[PDB]
């Protein structure tokens, strides 16, 4: 058994709790004009608005081994890692409308402010008796040069490893930006250290560790091979005065945290280390740059709309550029993608089984399938009741509103965008794809506390199946034929 290509996790989990205090993003403290998921919603409580609770809620599951590869695939289907836990929001029911978002230089429109920091952070760190390029193409090329050539400051990859420097770095940065407590040494490492990727993905070699320290020198068409986490420190004089958590992807590079020391205010380093790093995607030829979840009405996350780019539609399983919905998610929408062609939707959209086309016109279908008189629920309670006869161990949602008005942690709603909806779980059954499963996904049985792979999937225990069937719903059935699930 090849652990290299294998997907190991724990059993999913669904948390949801009052907004006011879990959410650090709203703190749980909206108007009634940004306070529901649709217009439908809205009209649902006019006048009533006061009488709803707004809930924080993720669904998700702990990894204890994921690969670089598995690793994009989870980011491109809405999920990002907090230490080695895969989560995601409920976007139906959150306080706050989280969305993937992923730029490039091509995306990137530079402003006077970033070329300021550019300009600022050149003048740091250059000596007078640097001879500048007769001309550069870009901003990039530019950077190239200089900053190699700096004698007093030095950024350096290295793996994603632990050290007292680092940390102490952290508490500074967490105090300063005011999280004053629950910085332990144990939660920095869980959080920015102790990944769960492969061996070589976190080790790597010598040789990979020096190419990727060289790639301002790239030249058009070289690559690297570094995949999996890193961490880049920066030093201004061999002190330590910044630190990146970033994950490398097959398809880009994504930014878990930065940190920088609060006495280096003046240097504007979150706005210099993701250009650098949008330089650094360009240079190893991958096409995207990852800044984690945009919420639209939070200036601590919709700043990354300042690096451009475009935002995951989980229902659609596609990306729409930032510039041609904006206008449209302003007050905490929901936005479910269907072109103006294609008739009123009867259901959630199909993951599994054409595909929207953000080129041509479209609409948000948001209320036709999730509001108030949406087709999704009613959908949803008749696959319940279809899913028993296969040992599925659901339960309906029968109340009339998705919001609580004035807990079982394994128990996911019926109806999630991005999840595949019950519906399609249905016909996977009735087309005998769920037998796919066969000779393919392995559980850790911690009855016998072994390994197996799972032979007949429809004879298993239905709270074994009942968990499957809730990972398929999270990572899509070809996903989690290479999973070890841990039941
Ligand atoms: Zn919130």
């Amino acid at each position: 058994m090849d652990f290299t290509d294998k997907l190991i996790i724990s059993r999913p989990l669904y948390i949801s709790d009052n907004a006011d205090p879990k959410c650090g993003y709203c703190n749980g403290k909206k108007d009634s004009s940004h306070k529901f998921a649709s217009p439908g919603w809205s009209d649902f409580y006019k006048g009533d608005e006061d009488k709803v609770e707004l809930q924080s809620s993720t669904v998700g599951f702990n990894s204890e081994l994921v690969n670089a590869e598995t690793y994009d695939k989870l980011c491109n289907l809405g999920f990002r890692r907090s230490g080695s836990f895969m989560y995601k929001t409920d976007m139906l029911r959150n306080c706050c409308r989280l969305y993937t978002i992923r730029t490039n230089e091509k995306y990137l429109t530079m402003s006077k402010e970033l070329k300021t920091s550019l300009k600022r952070f050149k003048k740091k760190i250059t000596s007078p008796e640097f001879k500048p390029q007769p001309k550069y193409v870009s901003w990039i090329d530019e950077l190239c040069d200089y900053e190699p050539k700096s004698t007093s400051f030095k950024a350096v990859f290295e793996p994603a490893e632990f050290t007292d420097e680092k940390y102490d770095l952290y508490v500074r940065y967490q105090h300063y930006i005011h999280s004053d407590e629950d910085n332990t040494p144990s939660q920095f490492e869980s959080f920015l250290c102790d990944t769960p990727f492969t061996d070589s993905e976190i080790t790597g070699t010598e040789k990979e560790w020096e190419q990727l320290n060289n790639w301002h020198n790239l030249q058009p068409g070289e690559r690297v091979t570094k995949n999996g986490p890193a961490h880049e420190c920066y030093y201004h004089n061999g002190k330590l005065i910044a630190l990146s958590v970033l994950d490398f992807l097959p398809s880009g590079v994504s930014s878990v945290y930065f940190i920088w020391d609060p006495d280096y205010y003046d240097w504007s380093l979150g706005k210099v280390s993701a250009l650098r790093e949008l330089a650094l995607v360009s240079k190893i030829g991958r096409p995207y740059y990852y800044l984690g979840y945009y919420i639209d009405d939070c200036p601590k996350m919709n700043y990354k709309a300042k690096f451009g780019g475009e935002i995951l539609d989980v229902c659609n399983q596609k990306y729409v550029p930032l510039s041609k919905i904006h206008q449209i998610i302003k007050h905490n929408e929901l936005f479910v993608g269907l072109n103006s062609t294609v008739a009123s939707p009867d259901s959630e959209i199909l993951i599994t089984s054409d595909k929207i086309n953000f080129d041509e016109p479209f609409i948000n279908a948001v209320d036709d399938i999730y509001g108030p008189n949406g087709n999704a629920s009613q959908n949803a309670i008749t696959s319940v009741a279809k899913l028993r006869k296969y040992g599925i161990n659901y339960s309906p949602d029968l109340q009339r509103s998705i919001y609580k008005e004035i807990k079982d942690v394994y128990r996911i709603p019926n109806v999630v965008p991005g999840l595949v909806p019950l519906m399609e779980i249905v016909s996977l059954f009735e087309s005998g794809k769920m037998n796919e499963l066969n000779n393919n996904v392995v559980l850790f049985d911690t009855k016998i506390n072994a390994l197996r792979i799972v032979r007949d999937f429809i004879s298993e225990k239905p709270e074994i199946k009942t968990v499957i069937t809730d990972v398929i719903r999270l990572i899509g059935l070809d996903n989690t034929k290479k999973a070890i699930i841990i039941i």
